[PDB]
């Protein structure tokens, strides 16, 4: 059960290459794009693929500002356990 490439799942905005999964906090997947961190909401993530994350649509400017709000709060020492998710999405590109 689960998927491969747990080290870094490639986040695709539908079909287009959006970014890469770097961090996960609360209800936001921190996606590293270009130079900055776009924190996409879980409602955007459609399906966890085998080493990929297909997301749909989301308010980019909002995900960007609460992304840099994460750049403020990340100053706290590493005890965030909510990042550690198994990837129970047995479905995806194949089964």
């Amino acid at each position: 059960q689960g998927h491969m490439d747990l080290i870094c799942m490639y986040v695709f905005k539908g079909e287009e290459s959006f970014g890469e999964s770097i961090d996960v906090y609360g209800d936001y997947l921190i996606v590293k794009v270009g130079t900055e961190f776009l924190a996409v909401p879980k409602k955007s993530i459609k399906s966890v693929e085998d080493g990929r994350i297909v997301i749909g649509e989301f308010d980019e400017e909002e995900a960007r500002e609460l992304g840099r709000k994460w750049l403020e709060e990340k100053s706290k020492p590493v005890t965030l356990e909510e990042l550690k998710s198994y990837g129970f999405g047995e479905e995806g590109e194949g089964s």
